[PDB]
């Protein structure tokens, strides 16, 4: 049995890795991955064109890095129709020119982009700088650190496992680059920092995994619908998602009643609000990122994380779920939902990746 303590003071999870490795890598993976190619999930809405609101740049750019960081914006004629049906259908419900257009994630896997050096380092510094809570002055929450660190790790993991290994003037080979993984993660080479960083990825992973288990209800109500064009998979996909959320629930994970997601009024609230606040800044930050694929996955993976927390805060709010009625109390836009499973999906992939790495490193 796993066990997570998120009091805010010292936050951590005592939990066997083989347990998660085994669970995630074999129980969950092929099916989630299946779901993430589902029509409903390959297409994410995003405004990639907002300008940086904290400084200027584009100075210097390297030429191939803009070539790697460029989002393939492509979209089939049919899909083009298909999104309106969504906008439309989606309009007629809970709904509190957006140069946000839908992007195809399968056309845009997260891998090595050549994004590096000062421009990246700055963004990271600024993201971590956002760790700042009322316990009115800043306190750092360890949770935030570990969350963000886990995310950063998942990424450096993806770029590691999905590196552009060879670029003949003809052919391009993408794959696992051990030396990178190792330079960035090996315990010795990093004086134990990498392992920590990996322990942090897992933290994140579990958080999102809990966030999923605690959100199962919202999908259980048969007025909820993964609306796309057809109805068959819309239901096939519906049960899919569900048996996944069911699997997540199966996983023996427990939290200390101490967790600052407990509704101690103002504390829980202030905190929740401190959070949603911080992630908005973060999203804003992504608007200062020139690796457009990086920027995309940034937005995505963070919205997802915010959403996860949103759930993790709405313990109660969800516990009184209109089992037949439509959920006014709590809600999730398509945008958020896509981001939720997707964010979880890259962390889920990252975890998988670590195993490949173990296996190659033998
Ligand atoms: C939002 C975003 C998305 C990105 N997407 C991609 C991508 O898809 N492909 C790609 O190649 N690059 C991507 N990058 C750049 C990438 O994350 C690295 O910064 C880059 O590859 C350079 O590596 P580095 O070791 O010099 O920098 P980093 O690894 O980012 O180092 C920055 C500093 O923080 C420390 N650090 C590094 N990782 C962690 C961690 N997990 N927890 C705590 N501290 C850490 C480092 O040791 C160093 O002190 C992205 C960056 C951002 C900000």
């Amino acid at each position: 049995r796993c066990f997570c303590q998120v009091s805010g003071y010292l936050d951590d999870c005592t939990c066997d890795v083989e347990t998660i490795d085994r669970f995630n890598n074999y129980r969950l993976f092929p099916r989630l991955q299946k779901l993430l190619e589902s029509d409903y999930f390959r297409y994410y809405k995003v405004n990639l064109k907002r300008p940086c609101p904290f400084w200027n740049d584009i100075s210097q750019c390297c030429e191939q890095a803009e070539r790697l960081g460029a989002v393939d914006e492509s979209l089939s004629e049919e899909t083009q129709k298909a999104v309106l049906q969504w906008t439309k259908h989606d309009d007629s419900s809970d709904n509190f020119s957006p140069e946000a257009e839908y992007v195809d994630l399968l056309l845009n896997p997260e891998r090595y982009t050549g994004y590096k050096g000062p421009d990246a380092w700055k963004i990271w510094n600024v993201i971590y700088e956002e760790n700042c809570f009322k316990p009115g002055l800043c306190v750092e929450k360890r949770a935030f650190y570990r969350l963000i660190s886990g995310l950063h790790a998942s990424i450096n993991v993806h770029l590691s496992a999905r590196y552009l290994l060879q670029e003949t003037w003809l052919e391009k080979k993408w794959g696992h680059n051990i030396t990178e993984f190792q330079q960035r993660f090996d315990g010795i080479l990093t004086e134990g920092e990498g392992p920590r960083r990996l322990k942090n990825l897992y933290f994140l992973y579990l958080i999102e995994l809990r966030a999923l288990s605690k959100v199962l209800p919202f999908f259980e109500r048969p007025d909820f619908q993964l609306f796309t064009g057809n109805k068959i998979q819309d239901e096939e996909n519906k049960m899919l998602l569900l048996e996944i959320l069911h699997e997540i629930k199966s996983f023996p994970l427990h939290f200390d009643e101490n967790s600052f997601f407990a509704g101690d009024k103002k504390e829980a609230h202030k905190l929740k609000e401190d959070f949603r606040l911080h992630f908005r800044n973060i999203s804003r930050i992504m608007d200062c990122v020139g690796c457009f694929k990086c920027r995309l996955w940034g937005k995505l993976q963070t919205q997802g994380l915010g959403t996860a927390l949103k759930i993790l805060f709405s313990e109660k709010l969800i516990a009184n779920m209109p089992e037949s009625g439509p959920s006014y109390e709590f809600h999730l836009t398509r945008q958020e939902i896509v981001s939720l499973f997707n964010a979880f999906g890259r962390i889920s992939t990252s975890v998988k990746e670590l195993e490949n790495f173990r296996n190659l490193l033998q």
